[PDB]
DNA sequence: GCGCTTTCC
RNA sequence: UUAGGAAAGCGC
């Protein structure tokens, strides 16, 4: 294992930078593979270092309560444990190609394929050495990170050469297949049970590197492989998408006359563990993931072995037959896109009822393994749904993890009720069910009892197990505090009572004050009010928005005569109302007002007229040009006034030409409404909008 | 752009 | 001997 503190001295930093130099000369033009060449240096290089230089299991239990306190015989239960969930991999590849075939699935273009298939390049390595973490363990060959960003001159040129004899051949350096394995406790999970632990893999750096590199290229192109029913590790996507699509949906079964419906949350047993793969390998190739890409990742997969370190003790190695490393940083994508095939069988097998919430047929939400299953006819659907699974289990090693699966079920008698539970793997909840932390109720009514309750307490419980400054102490309460309540805003931005904030100003001040800070009530505002932005987007992929028993709510546009049980747009709409009352600024007739708007619409203007002038012009009315400017500004404008129907033209110019329209849509936007239409991205949403309000509230 | 924490898996 | 991915915030 390498020292850091060696690279500090300027003898040993001068010694090291001519001692891979004169490696690099010696060993160079002999009869030898890059792929040896580069293992070689780094025993030389640990060597030389030498030379230079001249977490406890006590306790594993079984199913019938007897438990081994001595440490050879816990080495060997753990070992064998782990070395039989990674040791059988699956064989029936004919099975998996008719699974694979069944389904329509996406499929690269030759652009999209040339991209993952283009070759590395040094600035490539050079950007990934530079954005490694500091202060981290070294892999099993001993370099830390701060090896790499050190000597990033000498090594950036030997890297390159290595990762493009690993993209000719298809072969990798022998050390590329090693790792530790760390095991780590799974939060409020019995630690005396061998299958509680988390398998934690510490790969080699330069593995690491070309593993990252390969990740960021399909990273690049996954929104086309993946559907947006999954947010996990998909960048751009909130998981409290799925946390009100969801809850949208138990307020339509519970507002349902008929009950026979099904919320499913399916939790995969070890997930990353259980991944086939030469099935995982067959849904690349279906995916038109063919060439050089598919190549390195076969040769990744071919002999990864793995050692355990336990107990002082390096245990002795075995093949990861099965899986996916947790730690390697193209796990999160091989797993989604494994995992997807099932998402897509999901979805196209009719046999298995969605819930139907109007024009919206809602199905699945996806975040990493847990998937949520929204059912009609559960006595059918449920059925259908479990022997999918059973199929694609038999060719990609899926797990239900049965102790932590659990649904809501809602019938309209006892008897359908037992017919139902009888016939399922997992029980049935008859309150809550714990869902990206936060508690999804079986009664919307439930909601703040289940999840604003339990918070308000839990943060007197941060605060009573909490030598500091009241400075450093107001900086506790914005690193710990602060992030689970934004999160819980995030997740149900529902109506709270003013006695919640009354109650969290309490706990935090006698916390700072021993009995600029945080403004919870106008970061509440800011959570509530920046799904008026998603309103503006109008975007395919927030079907969450489309989900609230709904007359559209859309800001910058004449408000309709106007639901009454709207758990979150409502009360949106309310405080949107509020802060454009604080600005004293007009909001429904503005420069951001668009084109495709009731405004323009309640004149009977036709949608070809509306497509027309986007097509042409812009999105907003104050593109196409308002009183003196109507359809004037450019030789475009005037020109497109010949594509549109004569009686629409004369509403428009009418409409667009009148003193009250050439006032409120010419005027000069404010920081506000800068916020709230001009963003293509929505990160930042909450501090940009935070900003502003205490700039108005304060 | 750098750095730090938190939520989820 | 705590890796990885996405997201959110705070901060100069
Ligand atoms: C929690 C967690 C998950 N993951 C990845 C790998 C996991 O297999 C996957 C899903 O996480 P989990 O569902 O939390 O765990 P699991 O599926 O491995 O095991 P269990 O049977 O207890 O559900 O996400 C990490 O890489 N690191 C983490 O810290
Ligand atoms: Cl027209
Ligand atoms: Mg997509
Ligand atoms: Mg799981």
């Amino acid at each position: 294992k390498l020292n850091n503190l060696l690279l500090n001295d300027y003898w040993v930093h001068n010694e090291m930078k001519a001692e891979i130099k004169m490696f690099f000369e010696t060993n160079e033009n002999k009869d030898t593979t890059y792929q040896n060449l580069w293992d070689a240096f780094k025993a030389v290089c640990r060597g030389k270092f030498i030379a230079l230089n001249a977490n406890q299991i006590d306790t594993i239990k079984n199913d019938k309560g007897d438990i081994t306190t001595d440490p050879t015989e816990i080495q060997t239960t753990i070992r064998e444990y782990y070395k039989h969930l990674y040791a059988n991999k699956l064989e029936n590849l004919e099975e998996m190609d008719t699974f694979l075939d069944t389904y329509t699935l996406p499929r690269l273009n030759q652009e999209e394929v040339e991209s993952l298939n283009r070759p590395i390049t040094g600035s490539e390595i050079v950007a990934i050495i530079n954005s490694l973490p500091t202060k981290k363990s070294p892999g099993p060959d001993g370099f830390t990170a701060e090896f790499y960003q050190r000597y990033k001159e000498e090594l950036v040129p030997f890297l390159l050469k290595l990762f493009q004899s690993i993209e000719k051949e298809g072969i990798l350096p022998n050390s590329f297949y090693e790792a530790s394995i760390i095991l780590i406790p799974k939060p409020g999970r019995d630690t005396t049970k061998k299958e509680n632990f988390r398998p934690i893999s510490l790969m080699n750096i330069d593995a690491k590197i070309l593993n990252k590199i390969l990740a960021n290229r399909i990273q690049q192109h996954i929104k086309k492989l993946i559907h947006h029913d999954q947010v996990g590790f998909i960048p751009g996507m909130q998981g409290w998408f799925n946390i009100r699509k969801s809850i949208n949906v138990i307020q339509h079964i519970n507002r349902a006359k008929d009950k026979n419906h099904m919320i499913i949350s399916i939790d995969a047993e070890k997930a990353f563990d259980k991944i086939q793969q030469p099935f995982m390998l067959k849904t690349l190739n279906k995916l038109g993931i063919d060439g050089t890409y598919f190549k390195i990742i076969r040769a990744i997969y071919d002999k990864p072995t793995a050692n355990i370190i336990l107990n002082g003790q390096k245990l002795e190695a075995f093949p990861l037959k099965t899986g996916t490393r947790q730690g390697c940083p193209l796990s999160p994508l091989l797993f989604n896109i494994v995992l997807e095939v099932l998402a897509r069988a999901i979805r196209q097998e009719k046999e298995i009822k969605g819930i139907q919430l109007g024009k919206e047929e809602v199905k699945l939400s996806l975040f990493a393994d847990d998937m949520i299953v929204y059912l009609e006819n559960p006595i059918v659907s449920a059925q259908n749904l479990l022997k999918l699974i059973s199929n694609f289990s038999k060719v990609s090693g899926y797990k239900i993890n049965v102790q932590k699966s659990q649904a809501f079920l809602y019938t309209n008698n006892r008897q359908t009720e037992s017919q139902i539970m009888g016939e399922l793997p997992f029980t049935i909840a008859s309150k809550r069910i714990k869902y990206l932390g936060i508690q999804l109720t079986r009664d919307v009514k439930d909601l703040f009892k289940e999840n604003y309750k339990p918070l308000l307490k839990e943060i007197k419980e941060e605060t009573n197990k909490w030598p500091c400054s009241w400075v450093g102490r107001i900086n506790i309460v914005k690193m710990a505090i602060l992030p689970k309540v934004i999160y819980r805003f995030n997740a149900i931005p529902i109506k709270l009572p003013m006695t919640f904030f009354t109650e969290l100003e309490k706990t935090t001040l006698k916390f700072i004050w021993n009995q600029t800070l945080p403004d919870f009530k106008l970061y509440y505002k800011a959570t509530v009010t920046k799904t008026a932005w998603y309103w503006y987007q109008n975007r395919d992929i927030d079907q969450w928005n489309r989900t609230e028993p709904s007359y559209n709510y859309l800001i910058f546009d004449k408000p309709e005569k106007n639901g009454k049980d709207s758990l979150f747009n409502k009360w949106c709409w309310e405080n949107w109302l509020a802060i454009c009352r604080k600005l004293k600024l007009d909001p429904f007739l503005t420069p951001y007002t668009k084109i495709n708007s009731r405004w323009i619409k309640d004149l009977n203007v036709k949608p070809k007229t509306i497509k027309t002038l986007e097509e042409n012009l812009g999105i907003t009315i104050q593109d196409i040009g308002v009183g003196k400017d109507f359809m004037s500004k450019t030789p475009k404008a005037m020109a497109t006034k010949d594509k549109i129907d004569k009686w629409d033209l004369i509403k428009l110019k009418s409409f667009c030409t009148a003193k009250e329209t050439t006032i409120r849509v010419n005027r000069q936007p404010t920081t506000w409404e800068k916020i709230f239409a001009t963003y293509s991205s929505d990160k930042g949403l909450i501090s940009r909008i935070y900003n502003e309000l205490k700039q108005i509230y304060h």
